[PDB]
């Protein structure tokens, strides 16, 4: 019906004044790329930006950046008015004010520093009345536009001149300041923050709504996970987004008051959270205000608790506040908070993954002049166990550090000292990886959940193996409607078997990555664990986090170790069953309504697993993982050895043709062998050169020689002299002889019906 | 939705109810983004529900109650058990004789026994 066409979004690229459209669409909008382009909000305001085409942009939505939805005042989700002005008007001495704030950070000289850097080449279309906002020197300085003498707007190009002013002058207080949290800010955890987005919509982006119809929106919100995961981030974000008066009730804020007023400061907050519509009341450290009853004897405890309890579900319906609460684990709350109406629903923020410890880097690394050297990526990955906020102190320390090596050697340091110089320190990767040494987490026990990365080029042949995965797995979430049309269950349990080190856990980590679907792993020390500690509650706690992180694959690697260290194949006086098995079985039976989470076993000794665990509606579809063959011997030494520096001289095929009957492991040992041998001997070279060389100085030439710089044939010789069968052929006889068992008896292949 | 519904209460019940509306309100009706203090009533009556939100609403249940012990009425019947007629008809002289006539029992003095043990092989229906 001739829509706006326009609307709100947030950016994923890294940049300032660039709108992104879909591209499907281009002569609606009727502008391509690189061209100037209106926008009009609200509240009569209107601002100029470069379009341009992104594939991941959904048609519906217009992608663009915090800075120019703040000078639109729309928000995430609104709709605005875009018109394609292909007409554009340069500028002169275009003019510039310190806004908010934001001061001190800059001494003498304070334009060279930061607009120069920045409008040079840049080409932003500049308006009057908008505020900009400039990165450097580890800060960010918000600047405004004021005077220019072209009107309204003004494309700046490199030939007008620059007013200057150097004096900060206050901004209009309604106007929100970019230094305040929002989606970007809170990153690694990704699809939790689209949950509460989506959770938190309507009650707050839309309030008008839910008065003229009969529905109750999400009023008490489970932020939980391990401490320091950003949940007051994601409270915070979507209080500013959403525009909700947000209002924070410190755990020890209260309890630290004294006894029988406390109660008055709890009421009172939720009195004027509902007095100002719509509201958020983020409850940080909910486990200390409102925890396990019976087990706390204090006597106010529990009138805090039950005052807590009254309060929530006191909640009238009326105005739209919005009830967040932060806790460690779900655990520590008392039961009587999570009833329904009060805490209805939990979000896991859980630690961030590779991806998301990365995302957090940048976030925390975008002021500090990341040096050259660093890309962020081998920090990350050396980084697991973290949390954001580990991440933000690594990166302080090693702001910290750069700072200490440079600059503070001089000592030339006053109350502020000068940016530039600073601009002219990077943190350099020595910094980044001093910080690593001095990282110490912090939550490295916390189970990983994680979108495992293998591909199906990770894992060597196996085609029959891949096919059938990817059928169990993928065909029922692809087409639920023909699993459904024929009447069919798909089975939710696979069981690997087959020699060890044959690639079992990365076949189950590649059939993850194909769905999209986090990976839980629960190796065979951790059931051991759990089976010698007699505590296998903990494994109905596993299953609970299968359950917060569907769809997941639950993987059970080495299922068998509890049969083995009951004695292995004879084993005790008593049967296959067993404490943390039994456990197993019974989340198993349970766990069938949930659909998304998939369990997947694999055992070394599939004679010694109890035959419950085949019984259907637990792993039944048993797939047996053989040895390599020759193909999938060449591509797992390809795999093995892609980080690794080859010469193409040496024949890979060759080697791989050669290894008649060596397992993964073997062949990803050879290649470490490999690797070493080079190692030492380009250690050994190189140092034997300097030694020798550094006894006369400046002696021989100052050639750049590089003795060993790629794994040459001969170590490939010298890794097949160690060469070594880690399978014998007696126990693939076992593994052959366990698959004829399950073969499907003799006499029904010529079965046909009567014609 | 029922059938899939297993280990879920009444509350759960009502809150995946209003997670499907909610769901419905938001790819239709606030994709527009028409709204007011009270937006008009037949818009809304426009918006059905579909089978999509009460898929998705499932994806997002999350009981809540999956623990609990389940008494049900069980709706297999004698159809869906094939044969096995001399078994059936003891089963139902143990169980349905002495409910529907307590007075003949009474009258010959003889007390119904309580327990029955099925024995066989394996998966053969017990
Ligand atoms: C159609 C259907 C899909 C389904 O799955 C949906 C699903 N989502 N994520 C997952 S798994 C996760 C995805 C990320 C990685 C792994 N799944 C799933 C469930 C079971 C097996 N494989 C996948 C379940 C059960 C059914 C149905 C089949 C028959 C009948 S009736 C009338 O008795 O004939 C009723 C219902
Ligand atoms: C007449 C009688 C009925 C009875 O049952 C009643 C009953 N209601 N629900 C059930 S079971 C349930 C129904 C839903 C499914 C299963 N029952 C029941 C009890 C025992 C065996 N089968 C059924 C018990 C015992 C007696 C009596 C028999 C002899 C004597 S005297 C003088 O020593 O000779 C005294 C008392
Ligand atoms: N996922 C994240 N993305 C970006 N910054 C994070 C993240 N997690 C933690 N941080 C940083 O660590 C700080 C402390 O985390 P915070 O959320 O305030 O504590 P808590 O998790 O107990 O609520 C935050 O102020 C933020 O700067």
């Amino acid at each position: 019906n001739r829509p706006n066409r326009l609307i709100v979004d947030e950016a994923i690229n890294e940049d300032n004044s660039v709108v992104s459209l879909s591209q499907p669409k281009m002569d609606e909008l009727q502008l391509f790329r690189g061209d100037t382009v209106l926008l009009k909000g609200k509240k009569r305001r209107e601002a100029v930006c470069i379009v341009l085409s992104d594939d991941t942009c959904s048609d519906e939505k217009i992608r663009m950046n915090r800075v120019v939805r703040n000078n639109l005042r729309v928000r995430l989700g609104d709709v605005i008015s875009i018109q394609p002005c292909p007409d554009v008007k340069y500028g002169k001495r275009i003019h510039v004010l310190p806004i908010d704030d934001t001061v001190e950070g800059i001494t003498g000289n304070l334009f060279e520093v930061y607009l120069k850097p920045y409008f040079l080449e840049a080409y932003r279309p500049i308006r009057k009345g908008d505020i900009f906002l400039v990165r450097g020197g580890m800060r960010a300085v918000e600047f405004k536009v004021v005077e220019t003498d072209p009107s309204p707007y003004c494309i700046v190009a490199p030939d007008t001149v620059i007013h200057c002013e150097g004096e900060p002058i206050k901004r209009e207080d309604e106007e929100e300041s970019l230094n305040e949290v929002g989606y970007d800010d809170i990153g690694g955890c990704r699809k939790q923050l689209a949950q509460i987005k989506e959770m938190v919509e309507l009650p707050l982006r839309h309030p008008a709504l839910f008065k003229a119809i009969g529905v109750k929106p999400p009023r008490g919100i489970l932020l939980y996970g391990p401490p320091g995961t950003g949940k007051t981030l994601i409270a915070r974000a979507v209080a500013n987004e959403t525009g909700a008066f947000f209002f924070l009730i410190n755990g020890p804020e209260i309890m630290s008051k004294l006894a029988g007023e406390s109660e008055s400061n709890l009421r009172k907050a939720f009195e004027e959270a509902e007095k100002n519509a719509p509201a958020i009341i983020f409850i940080d450290e909910l486990d200390a205000i409102a925890p396990k009853r019976e087990k706390t004897h204090g006597e106010v405890e529990r009138r805090i608790v039950s005052q807590l309890l009254t309060l929530m579900d006191g909640l009238k319906q009326r105005a739209h506040v919005i009830v967040m609460a932060a806790t460690n684990r779900p655990n520590s709350i008392d039961p009587a908070l999570r009833r329904f109406g009060r805490f209805d629903r939990e979000v896991d923020i859980g630690i961030p993954d590779a991806t998301g410890r990365l995302e957090i880097l940048q976030i925390h690394t975008k002021n500090m002049k990341l040096a050259d050297d660093v890309d962020l990526e081998q920090v990350a990955n050396e980084t697991h166990g973290h949390v954001g906020a580990d991440l933000a102190a690594l990166c302080s320390e090693a702001a910290l550090q750069a700072i200490r090596k440079k600059m503070d050697l001089i000592d030339l340091e006053d109350e502020t000292i000068d940016a530039e110089v600073m601009n002219s320190l990077a943190v350099t990767m020595d910094d980044f990886r001093w910080a690593l040494s001095q990282s110490n987490p912090s939550a490295l026990r916390e189970t990983v959940v994680e979108v495992p990365q293998v591909t199906w080029e990770d894992i060597g042949g196996l085609e029959d193996v891949k096919r059938e995965l990817q059928e169990l797995v993928q065909y029922p979430v692809e087409h639920p409607d023909k699993f459904l049309k024929f009447g069919m269950t798909p089975s939710k349990g696979v069981l690997f078997y087959g020699p060890p080190g044959c690639g079992k856990t990365l076949l189950a980590k590649a059939i993850a990555n194909e769905c999209q679907a986090n990976f839980i792993s629960i190796k065979g020390p951790e059931l051991l664990t759990m089976w010698f500690g007699e505590s296998e509650a903990n494994v109905r706690e596993i299953f609970d986090k299968a359950r917060q992180a569907a769809p997941c694959v639950l993987f059970f690697d080495e299922l068998d170790s509890i049969a083995k260290a009951r004695g292995g194949n004879i084993g005790d006086g008593g049967g296959a069953a067993d404490r943390v098995i039994n456990q197993i079985l019974t989340e198993m039976d349970g766990m069938s309504t949930k659909k998304n989470v998939f369990i997947i076993g694999a055992t070394n000794r599939p004679d010694i697993i109890d035959p419950a665990i085949l019984r259907p509606g637990r792993l039944d579809q048993l797939i047996y993982i053989p040895l390599p063959d020759e193909k999938s011997r060449v591509a797992i030494l390809k795999a093995n050895l892609r980080k690794s520096p080859v010469a193409k001289d040496v024949d890979l095929e060759f080697l791989a043709k050669m290894t008649n009957g060596f397992s993964g492991a073997d062949l990803t040992e050879i290649c470490q062998r490999a690797c070493k041998l080079a190692i030492r001997e380009s250690i050994e070279s190189e140092i034997r050169r300097e030694r020798e060389r550094q006894t006369n100085p400046s002696a021989m030439e100052v050639e750049e020689d590089d003795p060993v710089p790629e794994i040459r044939r001969d170590h490939f010789e010298e890794a097949m002299r160690f060469a070594r069968r880690s399978v014998s052929d007696n126990d693939i006889r076992k593994y052959e002889m366990f698959a004829q068992t399950l073969q499907q008896s003799r006499g029904f292949g010529s079965f046909r019906f009567p014609s």
